[PDB]
C-alpha cells in the first residue's frame, strides 16, 4: 500500500499508484489533522469574514464579496465554469498520478477541506475510477484539476476503455453518491500544481529508467565494437571530476561490462599500438585508435549530466508532492495564509530542464547508431550492418532515419516555463506554463524510446554479424537475448517498422532494465 | 473529377481528393508520356549501364553496382528496408493527400515508371484504399512513402476505421493482385517530397480558411463592441500600403461589417468627441476613444501579413505539386539527370513560415478574447461576460485559459527546416526535415481552431449580454446564428469543455465560412 | 590572496580574481604535487609510450604516432592550428576568469604539467597580462583556450583598452621570456571547460546578485503601492512549501519590508472588507482587493525557483572549477587515464537552465512595471506615473517599451547544450556547446539589468507621486535614495535613455545591493 500522507510521498510511490494500480491509504493521522483544520476553518467561514475563494469571487473577481449562504453554489459554479480543458485526454496512468498528487496535497492538512474529499479521492484511485482529463488548458493547473473535481460531484466525464463517459452514469452504476462541495472545497481541489507535478513525477521516474536503459545498450555496443574501458575508470570521475551523475554513470558502465571478453584495457591497447610502431619513423600511420570517438567515450560526462538534471528534478518533485500547493491556507492559531503556493514555477523550470537533458540523451544515442552503421566508423563491421550482399540489401540504412529525424524533432521543442502570457484581467499576470513543460519532457522521453529502439536492434545485429556473442559479458548477453526474444537477426531486408515499435514499447515498459535485474547480480544506480 | 496531370494540380484540388473523396483521373496524355518515357528508359537499363537506384545500391551504397538480373529484388528490398516509420499514423485525408501528390509527381512523365503504377495509385485513391502511414521517419520523405509503396506490392498496412490492417488481406478481399516492382519503380515511389507537400497542401488550404474565419469572428466582435470602421478604409491599404494580404483582409473586413448598425464612422466619433470637449480647458479627460486598441484595429496589417505568408506557401506548393520531385530523372534525348529534386528545402521553409504566421494569427485572436472579457477593456460589457451576479458566477473567466495556454504552446514550436542532421554515412549530409515543418504548421492550425472557438463563443455571448443582436450586420447575424445553433447563450456557469470542442470542430470543418456563403452575398478573398 | 589549489576554489573567489583583481597564489603543496606528477609522467613519455596528444596526433588523427623527438613541435603546432577563434573578444574580467579556471584545473595535479606553467598563468593574472580571447569557436573550449595558450609562448594577442596587441611585444616590454611547451603542456592548456566554467562563474555569481536586486525593487514597489505582506509569511514556505530558494526569497522580502508603515497585513485587509460590506444581500462589489495580482504575490515562488536554478548551477560550477577537466590524466601508480573530462555537458546544461531562469526573472519584473504604469492596476497611482497633465505628458509610457521588448528578445534565445553538430572526421560526434550556453545566459543577465533599471525608476517615481516617502521602511528609503542619487524625479517629460542606462549600469555593479548593506542592518540571502 502507498501512504498518501502529504509528507513522505515519493516519485516512485506515485508511479506505483499510477502505473501498477497500487492501493492508496490516507493515514488516520492525516485524516485527523484534516478534520481538525476543517473544524476550525468552518468556525471562521461561519462568521462570514472575507476569505478568498470561500466568501469572495475568484481571480480578478475577488473584489466581489459573497455571502456564506451561497457556499455550495460558489464552489460548484467554479468547478463548472473552469472545466474548459481542450485537446487529447490524459492516459489512465497520467490521470491517476495527477489525482494522487492532489490527494497528497490535501492530505497535508492545511487546505481546510472535509475528510470525505480525501476519502473520495482515495476511493476513486482504489476503485479504478479515472477522470477524463483533457491535456490543454492549464497555465500552471486550473482546467485539468477542474475536470477532476467535476467527477467528484457526479459531473464531467470519467475514462473507460480510452473513451470519456458521463460521471453521473458510472457513479450511479457504482452505488456511489456524488459529493456536494462546501466552503473552499471546490477551490482546494483545483488550485494547485498537481497536473504538472503528477505528470512530472511519471516522466522523471521513467526518465531515470531511460538513462539506465541507454547505459545498458551503450555498454552492449561498446562490447560489440571492442571499445576501451579506460573512459569508465573510477579515478577519472570519483577523483578527477566528482559530479554525482558522472560518477553514477561510470559506475554503472563498469558494472555492465564487467566480465566482458571483448572490451580492451588501455594497457593492452598501447602495447598493441607500441608493437605496431617502427623505430626509424618520426611520424607513422596506424589503424589502431588508442581512444574511441566521443559517442563511445564521453558517456559518463554526457549521461551523467543528464542524471544530475534528473536528480534535481526529482528532488523538486518530491518537495512539491509533499507540499500544500493550494490557496488560501490554514495554520492553527494564525491568520489564513493568502499567498501563491499554486504557482508551478519550480516544477515548470524542472521539467523544462528535463526536456533539454533528455534531448541530449537522444542526440548521444543517435550518434552511437551512426557510429555502428558507418563502415568507416565501426570496428570491423559491414556497411549499415548488411549481412549479405550490400547494395542489393540496405540492412539498417533505412532504420537510421527515424532516429535521426526524432533528434531534429526533439530540438524543435522549446522551453514553456518562460512563455507566460497575462490573463484574467491581468490578475494572473505571471504564470508558469508548467504542464506544457511537463508534456514537453514526456514527448522527448517518448521519442527517445524510439531512438533507443533502433540502437538496441542495431547493437544486437552488430553482435551476430561480427560473431562476438560468446565474448559478451553476462549483462551484454542478457541484453542481447532480451532483444532477440522480440526481434530476430536481420538476414535479408524486411519491413522494419514493426520491429522498431516492438522494441520501443519494451523500452517504455523498462523491459531491458528488467532483463538485467532478472538475469544478473548487477545493481544499477 | 480531379485531373492529376503533373502540370495543373492545385492545392484546392488536392484537398477535394483528400477531404471530399473526389474522383481522380490520370489523363490519357500523361499515361502516354509515361509509357513512352518508360519505353526508352527500359532500353537503357537493359544495357546494364550505371543508373542510380536502378543498377546501383542506394544512398551511400551507390558504390555498389547491381546487375539488371536483380531488378525486382533491388526495388523490393529498398521499399521494405526503408519502411521504418514510427509514431502515430496519418489520418485518412492526410494519407490521401500524400498519395495524390506522389501520383501527380509520377504523372509528369520524367520518372520512367510503368503506367500501371500511376493506374494502381489512382485506383487506391478512387477505391478508398488508404495506406497506413506513420508520421515520423522522414528527413525531408523516404520512410512515409515507403509505407505507401509497400501497399502497392501487397505489403505493409492499410487504414481501416482508424486501425492498420495487413495490405495482403485487404487486397485479396478486393480481388486486386499486388504489383511487382520493376526497374526504378520502388525508388520513384519513395524518392520525393510528397509527404510534406501532400500534408502541406492540406494545411495551407485550411490555413487560408482559418484566416477567413478569424476575419469573420473579428468582424462580429468589432460590431459587438461598436468599433470604428476607419482602420479598414481602402485608402489606408490600396493606396498607402499595398501589401496584397493587407488589401485582402481590409476588403474582407469591409464586406463582413457592411450594413452594420453598430459600427461607428470616424466622422461620428470625432464629432461625438468634439461635443464632449469644453472650450476653456487645454487638456481634458474623456471616456471616448477615437481609436480602439491594436487587436481591434491592426487587423489588416496582422492578418494580412499572415495571408502574404500563406500566399507564398501556396505558390511554392503548387510548383512542387506539379514538379518531378524524384531522382534520377528522364528526358528524351538526354543523359539521365542525376540531381536532387527530392530535396524538400523549398517546402520545408514554406511550412516553417506558415507555422510562424499562424502562431501570430492565434496571438491576435487570444488578445481579442482578452479584450472582450476585461471590463476595463471591453465597450460596455460586464466583467468576463457574466450575465448574472459576477463573483458568484465566473462567466467566461475559465474559458480564456485554454486560449491563453495554446498561445504559449504554439510559441514552443520551433523551425524544423534548419535542423538537418547528417546520416547515411554522411551521404545525406544536408536534409530539410520538411515533414516535421509541415506537422508543426498542422499543430498550430489545430490549436488555433480551439483559440478561435473560445473567441466565437465569447463574441456570441457579448452579443446577447449587450442586447445588440438587432444591430448586427447581415454577416454578423449569420455568424451569430451559426454559433447559437451549436451552443446556447451562457446563463449560469456550466461545464465549458464540450461547448468549446463543439465550436472548434465546426471551425475545422469551415462551418463559419459556409454560413457566410450560404447566408449572404459576401464573397471573401 | 585567492588560493588556487584545484580543490577549494569558489565561484565567489573566481569573481574576486576576475573582477576585483584579487591576487592569486598556488600553494606549495600544489606545486609539490604537480612537480612529482610531472617527473613521473616525463619518465613515461621519455620511453616513447603511446599517449594521446603527447606521442599521437590530435582528435581524429590520434592514429598518427609521433616520436618523442617532436615533443615541442607537436604541442606548438596544436596551439597554433587551433587558435581559430572569431567574433568579439572577451572583456578583461571574463578573460581573467577563464585563465583562473584553467590555472585551478592544472593545479589539481593530474594534468602532468610542469610547475612553471602554473607559475606563468599565475604571473599573467597577478601582473595584469590579459589574453585577447575571441568569444566564438568553442564546441564545448579549444579555440578560446588556444588563444590563451598562445600568449604563454609569446604568440597570439593580449588585451589592452579593448584592443588586441601582439603578445611578443607585451612580454618584451614587461621583460618576460616566453615559455616553450613540453610534453602535454600545449594540450593541457586547451583541453578543458575553463571557457564556459570561467564565464559561467561570473554569470552565476552576478545572477544571484540580480535576484537580490529584483527582490530589492519588488520590496520598494510593494511598499509604494501598499501591498499585503501575507504572501511572505514564513509558514507558507518554511512549512507549507519548503523549496530552498522560495524560503530564501520570502525571508529576504520579510527583512526588506520590516519597519514599513505602508504595507498592509491580511488582518487589516479583511477587517476593512468586513466593514465595507453591509450584509444586506448575498453578493456585493468592493474596491478592496483581499489579495493582489501574481506579480506582487507570487514573488517567493517565482524568484525562489530562479534561486533554486542558480544554486544548482553554482554547485555544478564549484565542482567543475575544482576538477581535472583535461585529458589524458595522470594518476600515480596507474595507467594514463584516457577519457573525456574535457566534455562540458555538465556546465552546458547548467548555463542553459540559468538562461531560462533569468528570462523568467525578467518576465516578472516587466509585468511589475506594467502594474504601476497601468492606472487600472496601480491602485490609485496616476496613469503612466505622469506627475503633471497626462496626454500632454506621457511620463513613463515610453520607458516601458524597452523593458517589454527585452522580454521578447530574451525569449528568442534558445538552449545550446542540445545543439551538438558532429565534426573532426566524426571523432567529435557529440559535443556540449557550453560556451554558447554561458554567453546566452550572460546576455539575458545583461538584458535584465535594463528591465530592472526601468522598474527602479518607476518605483521611485511612484514614491514621489504618491508622497509616500515618509512611510517607507529603512530599506525602501535606502533604495529610493540610491535611485534619486543617480536620476531626478520625473516632472515634465524628458529624454529617458540616459536615465535608464545610468541605473542599468549601477545595477550591473551591484550598487543597490551595496546601498542595503551600507544603509541597513539587513543581511540578504
Ligand atoms: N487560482 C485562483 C484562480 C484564479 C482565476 C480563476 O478564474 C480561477 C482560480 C487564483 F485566483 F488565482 C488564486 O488562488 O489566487
Ligand atoms: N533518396 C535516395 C536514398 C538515400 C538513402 C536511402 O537509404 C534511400 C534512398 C538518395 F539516395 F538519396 C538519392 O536519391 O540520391
Ligand atoms: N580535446 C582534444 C582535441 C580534439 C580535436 C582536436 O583537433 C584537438 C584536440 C580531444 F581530442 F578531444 C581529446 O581527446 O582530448
Amino acid at each position: 500500500p502507498v501512504s498518501v500522507d502529504g509528507e513522505t510521498l515519493t516519485v516512485e510511490a506515485v508511479r506505483r499508484v499510477a502505473e501498477e494500480r497500487a492501493t492508496v491509504d490516507v493515514p488516520a493521522e492525516s485524516i485527523a489533522k484534516a478534520q481538525k483544520s476543517r473544524e476550525i476553518f468552518e468556525g471562521i467561514a461561519e462568521q462570514n469574514i472575507p476569505i478568498y475563494g470561500v466568501t469572495t469571487g475568484y481571480g480578478e473577481m475577488i473584489y466581489m464579496q459573497v455571502d456564506k449562504s451561497k457556499e455550495v453554489e460558489l464552489q460548484t459554479n467554479l468547478v463548472r465554469s473552469h472545466s474548459a480543458g481542450v485537446g487529447p485526454l490524459f492516459a489512465e496512468d497520467e490521470a491517476r498520478a495527477i489525482v494522487a498528487a492532489r490527494l497528497n496535497t490535501l492530505a497535508k492538512g492545511h487546505s481546510a477541506v472535509r475528510p470525505i474529499i480525501l476519502e473520495r479521492l482515495a476511493q476513486y484511485l482504489n476503485e479504478g475510477i479515472t477522470p477524463a482529463i483533457p491535456e490543454i488548458g492549464s497555465l500552471g493547473d486550473l482546467a485539468p484539476l477542474s475536470h477532476v473535481a467535476s467527477t467528484l460531484i457526479g459531473e464531467g466525464y470519467v475514462l473507460r476503455d480510452g473513451r470519456p463517459v458521463e460521471t453521473a452514469q458510472v457513479l450511479a452504476e457504482r452505488g456511489i453518491e456524488p459529493l456536494e462541495l462546501r466552503f473552499k472545497e471546490g477551490l482546494a481541489l483545483i488550485n494547485g500544481t498537481s497536473g504538472m507535478t503528477g505528470l512530472g513525477s511519471l516522466v522523471v521516474g521513467r526518465a531515470l529508467e531511460q538513462a539506465q536503459q541507454a547505459e545498458i545498450v551503450t555498454a552492449l555496443l561498446i562490447e560489440a565494437v571492442r571499445g576501451s574501458t579506460s573512459p569508465f575508470l573510477a579515478e577519472g570521475h570519483d577523483i578527477a571530476r566528482p559530479h554525482e551523475g558522472q560518477i553514477d554513470t561510470a559506475a554503472n558502465m563498469r558494472a555492465l561490462m564487467r566480465g566482458s571478453g571483448l572490451t580492451v584495457e588501455h594497457a593492452d591497447l598501447r602495447r598493441e599500438l607500441q608493437k605496431d610502431k617502427e623505430a626509424g619513423k618520426d611520424v607513422q600511420r596506424s589503424e589502431i585508435y588508442l581512444q574511441k570517438a566521443y559517442s563511445l567515450r564521453a558517456i559518463p560526462q554526457v549521461v551523467g549530466a543528464v542524471r544530475d538534471t534528473l536528480y534535481h528534478a526529482r528532488h523538486k518533485l518530491r518537495i512539491e508532492l509533499n507540499s500544500a500547493n493550494d490557496n488560501p491556507l490554514f495554520f492553527e492559531g494564525k491568520e489564513i495564509f493568502h499567498g501563491a503556493n499554486f504557482h508551478g514555477q519550480p516544477i515548470a523550470f524542472a521539467m523544462d530542464f528535463v526536456t533539454i537533458a533528455l534531448t541530449q540523451l537522444g542526440v548521444l544515442a543517435e550518434r552511437q547508431i551512426n557510429r555502428v552503421l558507418n563502415r568507416h566508423l565501426s570496428y570491423g563491421l559491414p556497411e549499415f550492418l548488411v549481412s549479405g550482399d550490400p547494395g542489393l540489401h540496405s540492412g539498417f540504412a533505412g532504420a537510421q532515419y527515424p532516429a535521426t529525424a526524432l533528434v531534429a524533432e526533439n530540438r524543435t521543442i522549446g522551453p514553456a516555463s518562460t512563455q507566460s502570457v497575462p490573463s484574467n484581467g491581468d490578475n494572473q499576470d505571471v504564470v508558469s506554463m508548467g504542464l506544457i513543460s511537463a508534456r514537453n519532457a514526456r514527448r522527448v522521453l517518448s521519442n527517445n524510446n524510439k531512438i533507443l529502439a533502433v540502437e538496441y536492434l542495431a547493437a544486437a545485429q552488430a553482435v551476430d554479424i561480427s560473431g562476438r556473442f560468446d565474448g559478451l559479458s553476462p549483462a551484454a548477453k542478457a541484453t542481447y537475448e532480451a532483444v532477440r526474444r522480440l526481434v530476430p537477426t536481420l538476414g535479408v531486408d524486411r519491413y522494419m517498422a514493426d520491429d522498431i515499435e516492438l522494441v520501443a514499447d519494451a523500452l517504455s515498459r523498462g523491459e531491458f532494465l528488467r532483463a538485467i535485474a532478472r538475469e544478473t547480480d548487477i545493481q544499477l544506480r
